[PDB]
């Protein structure tokens, strides 16, 4: 027996369910969890059954909710089920107002999130207030550090050099 609690924004409940249950039930499927979702609170349990393999297919399950709730598209948030892969949400409000911290990081039509991407080996989510970032925890600390430097106001070619050496 095992429960994970989390809360994930109303706007992403609906991606998270899916078409007619379809999503929810892939995660369940992929992990081997019962996902219970509140609609009207977007409040979100992982809870273990007979066949789950160990701990870490509920956080990963979990991590896969909560990666979804922070901007990743369900097919991309699976990348948590491979081993070694983690999830990190970082508020922006403690790497530097908000627009401006969002679009140094995504780019001219997100050119500039797609670079972090490719360079890292880092999925990366920018949503609201929050990025998301998945890999194994070198990927993640490369496209971490990226993204540091440019909320910071870094050029983008001390950027792209620092991503050049990782």
């Amino acid at each position: 027996k095992q429960e994970e609690y989390v809360k994930i924004p109303k706007d992403r409940i609906a991606v998270l369910i899916g078409k007619k249950g379809q999503t929810k039930k892939e995660i369940e499927k992929r992990t081997k969890t019962k996902i219970t979702i509140d609609s009207e609170t977007g409040e979100v349990w992982i809870t273990s059954t007979k066949e789950t393999e160990d701990p870490l297919a509920v956080w990963k399950a979990r991590d896969i909710v909560l990666a979804i709730g922070r901007g990743f598209s369900p097919e991309r948030a699976f990348r948590l089920l491979n081993e070694g892969e983690y999830l990190e949400i970082i508020n922006l409000t403690d790497i530097i107002a908000l627009p401006r911290v969002r679009g140094r990081i995504i780019g001219r039509k997100g050119r500039t999130r797609q670079i972090i991407e490719e360079m890292s080996g880092a999925s990366v989510s920018v949503y609201g207030k929050t990025v998301a970032i998945i890999g194994n925890p070198i990927q993640i600390e490369i496209a971490k550090t990226a993204i540091e430097k440019l909320a910071r106001g870094s050029p983008h070619g001390s950027v792209y050099r620092y991503l050049e050496r990782r």
